[PDB]
């Protein structure tokens, strides 16, 4: 796995982020988490949507550089996204949602699964410091 630049273009909400990537822009999903939702259909926004959408917000508009970080298998969902890692200066956001109880980790699907053990292991740290999601 390497890291490759991107761009920012947007925030979308926790967990989705729009980047210029190789020229082109480009929805981003963040692999292996689960945001509370601001857009979410059903029930308007969850709780917590609010704060995890502020804090990719402030992570990906502060940074310096941006990579992302595609899995081993597919690299795009069905709805057209870009499935990868974000890194901005270099600290993976992916796991930082999780480690601020701002995220679950989310069902997982071979082959896009290289990060699972880490990010499990620092959802266990959020909900024994009981964090956000998990108070």
């Amino acid at each position: 796995l390497h890291k490759e630049p991107a761009t920012l273009i947007k925030a979308i909400d926790g967990d989705t982020v729009k980047l210029m990537y190789k020229g082109q822009p480009m929805t981003f999903r963040l692999l292996l988490v689960d945001t509370p939702e601001t857009k979410h259909p059903k029930k308007g926004v969850e709780k917590y949507g609010p704060e995890a959408s502020a804090f990719t917000k402030k992570m990906v508009e502060n940074a310096k550089k941006i990579e992302v970080e595609f899995d081993k298998g597919q690299r795009t969902d069905k709805y057209g996204r870009g499935l990868a890692y974000v890194y901005a200066d270099g600290k993976m956001l992916n796991e930082a949602l999780v480690r601020q109880g701002l995220a679950k980790v989310a069902y997982v699907y071979k082959p896009n699964n290289t990060h699972e053990q880490h990010l499990r292991k620092s959802e266990a740290q959020a909900k024994k410091e009981k964090l956000n999601i998990w108070s």
